């Protein structure tokens, strides 16, 4: 409906970050000091479905070698969801299947769905906390056992 | 610890039904006419494990072309679950870890795991309704999705 | 965003049903012959949450002994959504609160939150096919135990 | 099968930890130093089951005001599971239900089920790594949510 960052943590910057693979990838920082990451809302996603954000308008985005107009938030491991940057949509809802399906930021095909550091360029800031559009889409979700014979069902795509 | 047919469904012969892959394949049961299928009790199986069933004494069990000493015990989608002979403990194991992990009786998979009708041979019963040793294994098993960022574990095997 | 009935279930009224309740209370029909039931969409709704409707214009609504502006819908156990219309929002999201909360449609409390048969009045059809808004709250969820230690987290309210 | 207390971890007694329930009750301990807790393997328990233990051999106990026959184990919070001696078997059995039914170990229900700290008594240990009896029962378990009208089931007790 509204998403943005959380309040005060905007305007943001695509930048890299020592806890989010070893600095080598991008992620919207709110500062240039210690830990000073961007902190988003978690979207309400129901079992069966993922969410990605494209930014309503890309005027307002934050600019490395091109305005970040697409990106994933996911858990950061350190109490608060982190925004990660992609190219596009397309590597955004990649990137969105690949965690909502089980994955992980440390897994390989996650990391090579991120924007590495070397794309940071100018490092500018987004203008104030824009608006993002959350693009939900439905996911194949396979059965899951639970216990004798009860499964919580599948989810075709 | 005591496993074996529910009271009443033995002996029983491996033969077949209509209503487990169009009689194509081998089930246990405890008469010729319609539906006399041998019932058989659920086990408890947690998530992260299977089970199968392998006769503590093979002279006791029930002969085709040979003993069936070793079955599954799957829910026949008529409101009991029926017992599958294998041709031995290694294809029993490969049809639980197909059930146990989410897969189906009409699967080709699971129906090429199945002891073909050609196997019927004589069809002699069981001695009585003799014991199974419950055959329990670690099951791998991946994430799944539940809510938001909420996801059930895997388990490694 | 546009929940209204499946195509070619409009108009509807609220009327009686032999499968809902034994005919004591109401439930949108269109028509009034042989189980003529009206079938609504699923609503996605994740765990920790509900779900009822509120129609946006009540001049559109069915009307009995009153505008049916409020109802929730649910599975018929008949292979569709039945919708059950209620007195106001209060009653609707009580109702949604017993069964998102795990009760079912043959439970006291639920009943008691139908609309009764002697309020069909003239059974009155809606103008067309009418536009609801999906009213969604927070529900307060319990943990739930899957395995060992293992539980699905609790949601506050 | 065998349940006894993870390698190295017996001789075993009845002590006090700062990190369970500040000081205030007892859990087994395998000395009298820094965090020198015994560690617990976790039994496998299905959705719907409870599981606590019972020394096949009382005279092989610790003992404090009394041999310490029945406990439930249970995470610590610390990276491994506890054991916390009951009273008795109806005690072991009532914690065991709140715990495996959703509660936790800083509840009030399941700190009046501990044993007080002044039960220490001499703080016997037990006779080596004593074998326990896993104590198995069913749990009435509520159905849970998972996703639109898709519930975990009921079991009953």
């Amino acid at each position: 409906e509204e998403y943005r960052a959380k309040t005060g943590y905007a305007p943001y910057y695509a930048g890299v970050w020592h806890s989010f693979n070893n600095s080598n990838s991008l992620v919207f920082r709110w500062g240039s000091a210690s830990d000073q990451i961007a902190q988003w809302p978690t979207i309400s996603v129901p079992r069966g479905e993922l969410a990605f954000l494209r930014i309503k308008d890309g005027k307002q985005a934050a600019v490395g070698t091109q305005p970040w107009r697409t990106m994933v938030v996911w858990p950061s491991g350190h109490g608060y969801n982190i925004g990660i940057p992609t190219y596009n949509a397309e590597r955004a809802r990649q990137l969105a299947q690949h965690l909502y399906g089980g994955g992980s930021l440390t897994d390989e095909k996650a990391k090579q769905l991120f924007v590495p550091a070397n794309q940071q360029g100018p490092g500018k800031v987004s203008n104030g906390n824009p608006v993002w559009e959350v693009m939900r889409a439905p996911l194949a979700t396979q059965r899951a056992h639970i216990q004798d014979f009860e499964f919580i069902e599948a989810i075709p795509e």
